[PDB]
């Protein structure tokens, strides 16, 4: 019969720092880790900006032997996962390695490593395409890898649900808890899709925002001026363990995880439904997962990806689900700050609305100078607001029309 | 407790067939679909064979228009799909449109079109990538254009777990009906990876059989002069169905999924363990799933991918599970026949499991002429063997130690 769930251990690397507490500092200081790419040329290109990782130190968490087979994503993953598992005091054991699994996922994967071989291939032929072209770019190798160096022998698998990957990891790996599957999972996500292909081709696709003179303002979630996303790098994971097996080893619990939703739009590739019906019928299903009166939820840590069309999807949805409660509850975008991190976006955001929870406070969308039409719920504009929130609401939406929803409430 | 999950529709693309019919009658008469790769100038390369999908029509599914936007490996995850759905004579309505979902995954995702698109990218910048490349890319796009063309609203995702992809696809996805998440799942894997950066990147590990002079007999599981797999295309998708959902509406049901193991090896990035200890433990994990004694295992459909450690893991770890039963139950890789389908194995290996049960017979390993040291069970060695199987397993084992088994019954 099914379990508790909770949080007991996180890790990160985003656009605003290389841990948890230094990203979260960002956060709740208005600032943005939005600035021009420097780690390639970009002239070419109609977007030469974006949130990168700066200054990644991989010899904090890898060996230069092992750093230099595996794709920045899966780099990235590694490190929050090393970070998440420290963070728990976990100690694996021969007693309960078969207990303990990992979910981390990728919306695209290895996309740097599999163009530089493209390269290779196309002007050296095969016999220059690295040994480690597979095992260093597939995206399960962040579960993979984390696996062979911790001995983690529980279910290892790993989603790709575009936008929507880390949210529908963490609610996954809750749900192997549940129901008994797992005791303990390491489960987000992780990203670093800014190579030519990746900025080309949301680029290609007119997605992202052009605002290449002024990168800070760019994304700018319900803004009237708002032009697309903003494309970013990292990665988020959690330790989430079976409430009595965290009492029983005396676990910090930073949060407990009481519903999970999904949902399909079945509209459109890539555009979300105008009225944010799929969004609205998957926060339904994590509430009704969760066991809550709607008017329990405090804060909604958003989408909010700074497009036209998927911002005022969520107001749409919001409105239909909390109805008059839509303006009590506080709902801001981080993305606001950290820009899209795709795959690792609802990672990040999940560890964000768990820290809403412990410190009391939403997050602000920044850059809100002017509500759009109809944009007219406390979205926290500008600056963190404290506030009392016993219940926090994570949502990501993704191409093919796939949602996710994370329940999260205090634990006393 | 847990609701019962049965098989009611099959859809596959193989080396052998358009088909399900088509393939299962190439597997029972021991048939080859390995072939020198067509259309493609290999001579730079090693390897220059494969098993292709031949004379595939995408225009019976969709419109040339939607096909241009979709890499093949999403092409054939949908002619699988589709053929599933009619196969299981399911009604989509308003009523059940929310207890329908998807799960179909790939291990690599769309080589062929990141290929193009590097060409465009390298040769003439980036503003000439496709609009499309992203979300006619991106490995949940099967889940995604599946439920947006049938109208589904239930649990819509995508596993990426390299060569255990289509297995874990399927046990998930019965999970999810199990526990009252849907009512119906579409589930499975496909994959093209016949590009020179899937043929060039196993090739650069030298993972793959250079048996150029004769591609037919290059797969030869547990044979002595097997040297590495065989690369293969194609897709395979189940529909999955409460058991009181298919019985009301009178479906046809195949068998019924009564088992589903997860483990990870935790061992090395690309290399079983000798011993097959993971293998062992994630088909313990799946019969203890089943409530099943080992005993009562009659036919197992191996991973057996005719590389030197893979196939000789097997053996172990079938002898470790099943003790002084191992020699009564018959178990062979229809690799030997289809090649490696990498995330679609697991899908049409389920489907081959579930047409043993129906047709009560064993297919063969073909090209077994000289069984290696230790191989010793009965692994059904060159032509297809009529016995009695109530219980059919279909084993996974991918790149990060990850492990899947599904256990079949016969349903009456
Ligand atoms: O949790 C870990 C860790 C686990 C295994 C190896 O490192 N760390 C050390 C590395 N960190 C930093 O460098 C902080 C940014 C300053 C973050 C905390
Ligand atoms: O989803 C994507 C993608 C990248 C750009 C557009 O789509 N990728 C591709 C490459 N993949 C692989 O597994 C690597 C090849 C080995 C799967 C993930």
């Amino acid at each position: 019969s099914r379990r508790r769930v909770v949080i007991t251990g996180m890790g990160m690397l985003s656009p605003l720092g290389l841990d948890v507490p230094s990203s979260w500092e960002g956060i709740l200081a208005g600032r943005s880790g939005i600035a021009p790419i420097e780690h390639m040329d970009l002239s070419a290109y109609s977007t030469r900006f974006g949130g990168s990782v700066k200054g990644f130190n991989v010899e904090e968490y890898l060996s230069a032997k092992e750093a230099r087979k595996l794709d920045l994503f899966i780099q990235y993953g590694l490190a929050a996962s090393f970070q998440a598992v420290r963070d728990s005091g976990l100690e694996v054991t021969d007693a309960n390695r078969e207990r303990i699994g990992v979910s981390m996922g990728s919306g695209i994967g290895g996309l740097t490593n599999i163009e530089n071989n493209c390269r290779s291939l196309f002007e050296q032929g095969p016999r220059r395409i690295s040994p480690f072209f597979v095992p260093g770019s597939i995206i399960n190798m962040v579960s993979g890898f984390l696996s062979i160096h911790l001995g983690l022998q529980g279910p290892n698998y790993a989603l790709t649900t575009a936008q929507t990957t880390g949210t529908h990891s963490i609610g996954m790996a809750a749900r192997n808890i549940a129901y008994g599957e797992a005791d303990v999972m390491v489960a987000g996500g992780s990203e670093m899709a800014a190579c030519g292909l990746g900025l080309g081709g949301f680029g290609a696709a007119r997605a992202l925002s052009t605002r290449n003179d002024e990168p800070t303002r760019a994304s700018r979630p319900w803004d009237r001026d708002r032009d697309g996303f903003v494309l970013s790098d990292g990665s988020g994971a959690l330790v989430l363990e079976e409430l009595e097996h965290a009492r029983a080893r005396g676990a910090r619990i930073y949060a407990e995880l009481v519903g999970f939703g999904m949902s399909g739009d079945a509209f459109h590739m890539t555009a979300p439904p105008e009225d944010g019906a799929g969004a609205a019928r998957c926060m339904k299903n994590a509430l009704r997962d969760a066991g809550l009166d709607p008017r329990q939820v405090d804060y909604i840590n958003a989408h909010g990806t700074s497009t036209p069309a998927g911002d005022i999807a969520e107001i749409a949805a919001v409105k239909s689900v909390f109805g008059e409660h839509a303006h009590a509850l506080s709902m801001s975008s981080t993305k606001s700050m950290t820009g899209h991190l795709l795959g690792a976006a609802g990672a990040v955001e999940a560890i964000f609305s768990v820290l809403a929870l412990r410190d009391q406070v939403a997050p602000p969308t920044i850059n809100l100078d002017n509500p759009d039409e109809g944009c007219d719920l406390d979205l926290v504009a500008h600056e963190a607001k404290p506030r009392k929130i016993d219940v926090a609401l994570s949502n990501s939406f993704g191409f093919g029309g796939t949602n996710g929803t994370l329940v999260f409430r205090r634990f006393a």
